[PDB]
């Protein structure tokens, strides 16, 4: 069965960029619910033995009778599993992907500007992503717990823009949350996701 | 043409069921944004001089270049316009629709249970509605700022289940918010919307 992964740092470690109370609820409540409901959906079926990456990549072929529960809770589980590892108290803006960003956009600042614009323009619940699409870097957003993996695009950076991810600290000010995010991006994890990209 | 309606009560009037900070941001920031963006979408079109009820009811007829902008911001304006008028510090569980609820569900409690299940189960951003469909009462939910008007079903009660509507006070506990909602329902406005229902 699927398990709630521990955070790789304390609940306070991303302060003041993300508040401890949000990290605790977002992990212990929101992610845990996705794991509970994912397990209920796949329990005693062949899906129970697969990686969450494989299930979401192959979501469009999951049996119709559970496909929605797997979309929501499988997506939820994968997206938050990625997110916790893509955050760090020791962010360093360097490495393979930062170098590739600088060459494609001209500066990290120009990339951050486009990412912030795409992330702010996601209407309702969802995620902003940096993806590898056919060997090119592309910024896309997805609704609810959808993941670009499902459409053959490998996510290497994600930002949760569900209001639960930012409302306690930022309320309506999603752009201020996006600004604070840059301070805690784990570019080592971004590089790892980019290198593993098929 | 379109204007941010003033609340029928002070920001503090719905305490302790809905916190004053939420009432203030939700109206002054979230609703105001929908009005700004709506005005920008319809500036120099026939829509300028239509009611928002007519625009949303006939969404499928809006020019396609601006239809999504009108779905989002037109929806946002109508939904929040209804919501403010459907809340009150003087909630009385009686009248035309309460009687019709008791007759159809057997009890207000039975009706609340269906509304609570539908409202809690709506995944991502959206609204839970009591509507008139072919003269009968139905509970439905919509995503984002979609409104049942567009589907020819008349909304007479709505609950905002976007996380911005409840996160500051209730965080993940959407059911506790839904439960607190009953204390501030304006059943007089519910009756008025029902009586108008065409
Ligand atoms: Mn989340
Ligand atoms: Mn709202």
């Amino acid at each position: 069965a699927f398990e709630l992964p521990n955070l790789p740092y304390g609940f306070r470690a991303l302060e003041p960029h993300i508040d401890q109370q949000t990290m605790e609820i977002h992990h212990d409540k929101h992610h845990n619910t996705y794991v509970t409901k994912l397990n209920a959906a796949v329990e005693g079926t062949d899906l129970e033995s697969k990686s969450i990456e494989e299930i979401v990549a192959n979501l469009d072929s999951v049996p119709e009778n559970i496909q929605t529960a797997v979309r929501f809770n499988g997506g939820g589980h994968l997206n938050h599993s990625l997110f916790w590892e893509l955050l760090t108290p020791n962010s360093e803006e360097k490495g393979t992907v930062v170098d590739k960003i600088k060459e494609q956009w001209g500066s990290l600042d120009a990339f951050k500007e486009e990412f912030a614009n795409q992330a702010a323009a996601r209407f309702g619940s969802g995620w902003a992503w940096l993806v590898v699409n056919d060997g090119k870097l592309e910024i896309v957003t997805t609704p609810n717990q959808d993941n670009p993996l499902t459409e053959g695009k490998t996510p290497i950076l994600g930002l949760d823009v569900w209001e639960h991810a930012y409302y306690l600290k930022y309320q309506n000010k999603r752009p201020d949350y996006i600004s604070a995010f840059w301070n805690v991006v784990n570019w080592e994890k971004v590089d790892e996701l980019y290198n593993a990209a098929k």
